[PDB]
């Protein structure tokens, strides 16, 4: 029966994997999770999903295993019945790309790629791609849409991230029943409101809102603020941030329109309303209790003043909008860190 | 000894390979080329490399093998010493590149990929990658010089190739001792002067030269013209031509320049001198001695007036310059043909 079938999640044991198995659950999909555990926390599941069952009451079916495995990618369709796919996993730490951009190429174009050629030979032509919105570059106009023009980006991670859009693009004009649905967000925060999951301590964080935590906590003594003169609001640079759970949501909301048999589609994921540092840093204030100390430093070359998603066209066409604002951010990911105050 | 070392031509049983083995045998370097035969003829050499043997009475190392093999890569740069690798193994007829788009991704991205990280493995950090002037999109301006934006361009083989730049130049960021040379030019066309090697019949053709070529034979009754009411010369489309040799002299040049340490280099390889279409129909008529009948019909949609290469830096950088215009591809073609009508 369609409704006994399951979802893959590739790195579903993630920061946005594990709390997206979290929704699939409640909504009443089955889902079954890939990961090697490059960045995940190791009972025979991932801790995540070992907490992600105790939330839920349910059991989450769990393959440890790389993208770059065709033989354990084989093996993985021919056991599982999978009605479509969401691709999580990947590399995607923008600082450690410039490093190491060989192996965010790897990982992130060959895996893809060797996903795709699975998927082609098994009849699985059903794609949620968990995309960046970093593919639009620096903005030529606010909020960014869907039309805004997409390659601009320097970074290799965001090159990668452009580049498979890409190449899911170019597969589904070739072959027209192919339905994929390409999600663009900029930066996850907050966490389940259990506090029982969130995102572990990351190398090298792509977002500051674990360093304002942080400070907040007592480890680290005050944030640096680059560029207090920018032509916004409160003169701090403004950034699009999402929670986790909202996006988990639209990751579901783009599974479902896969039934529709849409081809390719594109949606921004956002809550439409960019935050400035000095907001950020008052929110988190505001949610742990604590004074915040920031030092204003120089602006850096290339910032832009202000960057933000328009999440019109999800709420059209897949009845999304997000529900958290910066506060339940704050609070949400202020309670993870205080129960867990080294991830899992 | 440096001079005893090998150089590595990756695709070099095709046709821009196997005009550069010759010129590579012509000026002192030992090729070793490997090829999958996906689009080469197949003694014990692809016919094209036996020929190449024979015009130049030197000896050709071969091993057939795709760059997919990861295992073949390995027991390749073990058995053998290269000083530089020559990167032509990929697929490139621009209207399949549409119709299997993955095709594309696999043996270019993938491929490409496995091939740098076997160079990197076996510190062989010293590229020639043989790249295409369709990354600069549609002219913004003319002629098209290195400065020109990249990566406009909307079809899945241009794509790869943009790319697969964007890796090497991400890869030489990251690691200063590794040195490539991008190579971008437009049209391969023209054939060794001994008319014993040249292009073998090609399923999509990315030019009309062979058709013109196959027109003036008596093969086909007369050229389709797309638009006469351009705002050229004459009123038909301009495009960018380089004859085989010259550009094949290319990449002996780029191979030099990698001795100088020079990092990541870019340079365009042409004449300077765009083509258009009946000055193309009235060389081949030139150098046949047969009438090319033609018939205008409407334009197509998106194509440019014009388009051609600025090779200026290239004769600055590398010393390199075109010496053979548009009445030598056309006669060089035509021998080919004449000796070979049907190729290998
Ligand atoms: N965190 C961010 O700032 C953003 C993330 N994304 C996208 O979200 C996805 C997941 O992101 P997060 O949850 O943030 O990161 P994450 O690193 O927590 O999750 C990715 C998971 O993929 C697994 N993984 C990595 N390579 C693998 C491979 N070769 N085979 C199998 N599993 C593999 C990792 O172990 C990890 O559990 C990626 O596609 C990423 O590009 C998009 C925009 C922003
Ligand atoms: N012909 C054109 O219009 C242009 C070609 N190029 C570039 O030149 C290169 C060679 O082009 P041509 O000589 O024109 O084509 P070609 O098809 O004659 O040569 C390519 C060779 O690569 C071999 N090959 C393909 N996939 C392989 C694999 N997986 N492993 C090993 N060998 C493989 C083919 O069998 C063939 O002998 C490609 O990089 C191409 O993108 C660049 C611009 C224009
Ligand atoms: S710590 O204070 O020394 C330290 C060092 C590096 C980075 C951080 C995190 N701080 C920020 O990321 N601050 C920030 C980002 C921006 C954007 C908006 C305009 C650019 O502005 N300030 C902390
Ligand atoms: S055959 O005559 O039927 C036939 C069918 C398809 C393609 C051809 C080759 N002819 C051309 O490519 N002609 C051509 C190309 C251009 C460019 C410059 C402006 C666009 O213009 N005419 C033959």
């Amino acid at each position: 029966d369609p409704m006994a079938e399951k979802v893959l999640v590739t790195g579903g044991a993630g920061y946005i994997g594990s709390h997206t198995v979290l929704e699939l659950l409640e909504a009443g999909y089955l889902p079954v999770v890939i990961d090697n555990f490059h960045n995940a926390f190791r009972g025979s599941l991932p801790e995540s999903l070992r907490r992600v069952q105790e939330l839920t009451g349910r059991s989450v079916e769990f393959e440890e295993m790389d993208i770059l495995d065709q033989g354990a990618l084989q093996r993985l369709f021919k056991k599982y019945s999978f009605m479509a796919v969401i691709h999580f996993a990947g590399l995607k730490a923008v600082g450690e790309s410039v490093q190491k951009p060989l192996d965010y190429y790897r990982v992130n174009l060959t895996g893809t790629i060797q996903l795709l050629e699975i998927m082609k030979a098994h009849g699985v032509k059903n794609l949620v791609f968990s995309s960046s919105a970093t593919v639009y570059g620096n903005p030529q106009y606010l909020p960014l849409d869907e039309a805004h023009p997409t390659g601009g980006c320097t970074n290799p991670y965001g090159k990668s991230k452009f580049f498979i859009e890409e190449m899911i693009r170019d597969l589904c004009q070739a072959d027209k029943t192919w339905n994929a649905v390409l999600l663009r967000y900029f930066n996850p925060t907050g966490a389940h409101a259990s506090g029982c999951i969130g995102e572990d301590p990351q190398g090298i964080p792509n977002n500051l809102m674990p360093y304002v935590s942080q400070v907040a906590i007592g480890r680290r003594e005050a944030l640096n603020v680059f560029g207090n003169d920018y032509d916004t609001e409160d003169g701090t640079g403004v950034r699009d941030y999402i929670h986790v759970v909202d996006l988990a949501k639209g990751h579901i909301a783009a599974l479902r329109k896969l039934k529709e048999q849409c081809g390719c589609r594109i949606y921004n994921l956002g809550t439409g309303t960019g935050y400035s540092v000095l907001q950020m840093v008052q929110a988190m204030e505001k949610a742990s209790g604590k004074k915040i100390p920031y030092k204003v430093v120089a602006r850096r070359e290339g910032d832009v003043a202000a960057c933000y998603a328009n999440p019109s066209l999800a709420q059209e066409e897949l009845g999304w909008t997000a529900a958290l604002g910066l506060d339940r951010m704050c609070e949400d990911l202020w309670r993870w860190q205080k129960q867990n105050p080294s991830g899992f």
